[PDB]
């Protein structure tokens, strides 16, 4: 009896190991070359996993995992009785395989146009506006001209997908499709968990979101800012206003602690995507984790092709399930933001390596949030003007006082303002997959959760058959989010601890764990572990503790808590908004 079920999912893992790299290879096929033909293949080879999955799923079935006694091998069989996408009956499967093809094929392709003019793709192009232009109708442009073109086109498609995507949820004993995705964290407090952390966070967003209103109204005019409503959404250097450190130029505490120019620096200095990739897998190995194998360098795409190809740019990393071939697609361009990118894609490739010796249905991180988060941990140190110093990206280490709340700002437009857009998106699809949000009011849900998390407004009112959610690619994608939420939180309980192996004293936000093989330790016990043992073993591993804590993330923020209060203060600010 507990012999079947040994065996069993040795042939599943076996079988598994073959077909996933298959499957693999022709989905890269695709991103990598967008055409008829490698879409074709792509769709067949979407039948041969889902043959495969029907198979050994339905074997799984019949196993009652409450009469299993070793607790592995019942948690592998448990998984493989989901079926995902392969319960549905084949009619319905193939549309659906079809619809998400069509809506990331859509959301890669689409493209904004000046009339008799040049057209601009997202990746550099409409980026760069958002990230550079100072002009407010330049910049609304931008972002209506993007959400005319990717988001309207990706309504058509999108009821159906939600209907197909709850069908096989329901088909596998779920309600809904996102109650099957927040059972991936096996938290059942996990809604009100979250809730608790934004809380907790708000301190620090409402004083960020008040001191960057007041110097966009200094910037834009009285007459387009409201001190004491949302702030306009296309004003804040990111397509989605998601994070917002590309408007440090206007927000700068200490204007008279000038920063070097990271872009040009990395320009001047002949940064190359290569380099960028090279830094990374320098700093994971300093920590005595490992290296990318060779086969890593000669088949990623680490920038945009020339070629005449179309690709998926957005950025990715790909496991192809046999221990060996790992690859990052990526349209890099030379800036600080893609440096921190391509750490955050070089850490997904390492949990790959870490846990490559696990069945393959234990092969994630320990719950999704810690995949995203192994990069980002690197990333804060490499951020640190120590460590950009040492990369001649900075022209000193900032010692002065003045530099240290100039630093301190610079991350928390990037890493406190993600706060509540992380947050949110998941609420809305949440809401859309139990049905509380229809077709009906898509947009204006969407808008209304904007206003209430993020304290924005859109720059034109929103029309009927605007659907601005399918302009974020993981929604056309049907990528999950909340994990970029739950990345941020503990990123920093990472760090703390990290830090605190690595003997560093002093404010956290000085702290550079460049080359401590005591923190490199203590990320690969973690990741070893993959989806093997509830996610707060893992947490307790690296940080001594097993919950999940905004408290690490507070402490690094404090000394601009305190300074962003008093600026506030004195400035009469009203935090929040109606
Ligand atoms: C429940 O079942 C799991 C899974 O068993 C494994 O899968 C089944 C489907 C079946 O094929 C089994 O035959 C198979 O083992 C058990 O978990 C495994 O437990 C073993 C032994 O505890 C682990 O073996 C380890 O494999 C490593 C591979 O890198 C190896 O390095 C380890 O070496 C360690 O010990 C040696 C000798 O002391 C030392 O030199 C090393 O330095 C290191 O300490 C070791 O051989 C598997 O990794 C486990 N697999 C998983 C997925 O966890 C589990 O034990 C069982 N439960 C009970 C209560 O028996
Ligand atoms: C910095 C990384 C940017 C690119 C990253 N790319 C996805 C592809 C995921 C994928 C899964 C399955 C199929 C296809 C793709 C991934 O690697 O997680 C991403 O999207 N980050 C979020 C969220 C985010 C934002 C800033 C950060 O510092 C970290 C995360 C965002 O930019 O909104
Ligand atoms: C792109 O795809 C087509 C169709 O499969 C193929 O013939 C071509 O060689 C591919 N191009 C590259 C550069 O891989
Ligand atoms: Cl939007
Ligand atoms: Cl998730
Ligand atoms: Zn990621």
């Amino acid at each position: 009896d507990e012999a079947e079920a040994s065996k069993f999912v040795e042939e599943y893992d076996r079988t598994s190991q073959v077909v996933w790299n298959e499957y693999a290879g022709a989905n890269w096929n695709y991103n990598t070359n967008i055409t008829t033909e490698t879409s074709k293949i792509l769709l067949q080879k979407n039948m041969q996993i889902a043959q495969h999955t029907l198979k050994y799923g339905t074997q799984a079935r019949k196993f009652d995992v409450n009469q299993l006694q070793n607790t592995t091998i019942k948690r592998i069989i448990k998984k493989v009785q989901d079926l995902e996408r392969a319960a549905l009956p084949a009619q319905e499967l193939e549309e659906y395989n079809k619809i998400l093809l069509d809506m990331e094929t859509t959301y890669s392709v689409a493209t904004v146009c000046h009339p008799q003019g040049s057209c601009l793709q997202l990746e550099p192009d409409l980026t760069n506006v958002m990230a550079t232009s100072r002009k407010y109708e330049d910049l609304l442009w931008a972002w209506e001209g993007w959400r005319d073109k990717a988001g309207r086109a990706i309504l058509q498609f999108y009821p159906k997908y939600v209907e197909l995507i709850n069908q096989a949820a329901r088909l596998n004993g779920y309600v809904d499709a996102g109650d099957s995705w927040r059972s991936m964290y096996e938290t059942p407090s996990l809604e009100q968990d979250l809730e608790r952390l934004f809380q907790e966070l708000q301190p620090l967003y409402l004083n960020l979101h008040a001191y960057v209103r007041r110097a966009l109204h200094r910037h834009y005019g009285a007459q387009h800012i409201n001190l004491e409503g949302p702030i306009p959404a296309h004003l804040l250097g990111n397509m989605w206003a998601q994070t917002w450190s590309n408007i440090y130029d206007l927000v700068v505490p200490f204007p008279s602690a000038p920063s070097m120019d990271t872009t040009e620096a990395m320009l001047k200095q002949g940064w190359t995507p290569r380099r960028m990739f090279k830094e990374a897998d320098d700093f994971f190995t300093s920590l005595g984790l490992l290296p990318v194998p060779p086969e890593f360098w000669q088949k990623s795409m680490l920038e945009k092709p020339t070629d005449g190809r179309e690709v998926v740019c957005h950025a990715s990393a790909w496991d192809f399930y046999n221990g060996k071939d790992f690859r990052i697609k990526q349209c890099t361009t030379v800036n600080l933001e893609d440096l921190v990118v391509a750490h955050h894609e070089m850490g997904h490739i390492q949990y790959f390596m870490q846990y490559k010796d696990l069945p393959v249905a234990l092969r994630e991180g320990a719950n999704p949030g810690f995949h995203e988060a192994i990069g980002d941990v690197l990333a804060l140190s490499v951020s640190t003007p120590k460590h950009l110093h040492s990369l001649n990206l900075l022209s000193s280490e900032g010692g002065s006082d003045e530099h240290d709340i100039n630093f301190l700002m610079k991350m928390a437009l990037d890493k406190i303002a993600f706060i509540p857009f992380s947050y949110l998106v998941d609420q809305w699809r949440w809401r859309v997959f139990d049905g509380s949000i229809t077709k009906e009011n898509y947009n204006q849900e969407w808008w209304s959760l904007r206003l209430k998390y993020q304290g924005l407004c859109p720059p034109v009112p929103r029309t009927q058959g605007d659907f601005d959610p399918g302009a974020k690619f993981h929604i056309p994608s049907s990528v999950p989010y909340i994990r970029y939420f739950v990345s941020f939180i503990i990123q920093f309980q990472f760090h703390e601890a990290l830090c605190q192996a690595a003997g560093h004293t002093g404010p956290l936000h000085k702290c550079d764990i460049y080359q401590s093989k005591e923190a490199g330790q203590r990320l690969a016990t973690a990741m070893k572990l993959g989806f093997s043992r509830p996610w707060p073993e893992a947490m307790q591993l690296i940080t001594g503790q097993p919950q999940m804590s905004a408290s690490a993330m507070l402490s690094y923020f404090k000394p601009l808590l305190d300074w962003l209060r008093t600026e506030n203060e004195l400035h009469g600010e009203k935090l929040g908004w109606p």
